[PDB]
């Protein structure tokens, strides 16, 4: 429930466990197909299909690590920066990763792992900067960040996409907080 966490991190979770339940009932192949990064120069005007890929699970561990590492983490920037904000990395992180994944494998991904880890990139840089507006992960969603760079380019797991989608995630985040950072500093400069 709400009454604490964000209401942008509640739908978003909501909306994909909506979208799985149905892939269960019926059939992932309509789902699958509106919901599909472009594969198909006609593909490139429907533009929900550029951030709508991240709805789609594979898996129950798929959904469930994803859903878990994104409702903590997409709640702290919630709460933290605004709904705004995370709408805006959702949207933003969800075209780029696409983008990226798709140049190197093709149209064939679907899952919320790549805004998860512009999430968890966002977080990291900013807590390693501006310390202040959060106290530490737990001790081990801070480890699961060192041996988790194996989980794509050594296969430990396998999150339904590519690494490709993972490691531009990080780089979104990573780049994007160290911007918000800066911009934090800039107006703090002029205040007591
Ligand atoms: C101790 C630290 C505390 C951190 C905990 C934080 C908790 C936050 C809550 C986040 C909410 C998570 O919600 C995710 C739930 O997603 C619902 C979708 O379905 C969930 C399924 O549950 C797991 C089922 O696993 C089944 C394994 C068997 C098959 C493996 O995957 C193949 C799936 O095939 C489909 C079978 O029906
Ligand atoms: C035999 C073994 C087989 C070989 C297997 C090899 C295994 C390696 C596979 C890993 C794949 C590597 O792919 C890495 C791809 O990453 C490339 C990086 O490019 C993508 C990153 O894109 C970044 C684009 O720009 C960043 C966007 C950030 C924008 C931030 O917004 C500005 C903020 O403005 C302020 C608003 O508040
Ligand atoms: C957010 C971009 C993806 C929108 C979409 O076409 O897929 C989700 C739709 C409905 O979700 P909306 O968020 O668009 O209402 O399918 C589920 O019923
Ligand atoms: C960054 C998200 C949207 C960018 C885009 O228009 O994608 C077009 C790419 C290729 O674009 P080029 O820049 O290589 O023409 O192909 C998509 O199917
Ligand atoms: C990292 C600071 C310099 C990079 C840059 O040119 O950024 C231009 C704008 C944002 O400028 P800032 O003033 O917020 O750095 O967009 C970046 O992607």
């Amino acid at each position: 429930f709400l009454a604490q966490q964000g209401k942008i991190t509640l739908i978003l979770t909501a909306l994909c466990v909506l979208i799985y339940i149905a892939q269960q009932l019926g059939f992932e192949d309509d789902i699958m197909y509106l919901m599909h990064y472009p594969a198909y120069e006609e593909q490139d005007s429907e533009v929900w299909r550029y951030i709508s890929h991240t709805l789609v699970h594979l898996s129950n561990l798929h959904i469930l690590f994803n859903l878990s590492w994104f409702f903590i983490f997409g709640g702290m920037i919630e709460r933290t920066f605004g709904s705004v904000k995370l709408l805006m990395l959702y949207v933003v992180a969800s075209a780029i990763t696409g983008y990226v994944q798709n140049y190197v494998s093709g149209p064939a991904f679907f899952g919320l792992s790549g805004v998860v880890y512009a999430v968890l990139g966002y977080v990291f840089i900013r807590d390693k900067l501006n310390h202040h507006l959060f106290d530490l992960p737990e001790g081990f969603f801070t480890m699961l960040l060192v041996g988790i760079a194996l989980g794509f380019i050594s296969p430990l797991f396998g999150v339904e996409m590519g690494n490709a989608a993972h490691i531009s995630g990080l780089i979104v985040g990573l780049i994007w907080g160290f911007i918000d950072s800066k911009l934090r500093k800039n107006s703090l400069e002029l205040v007591p």
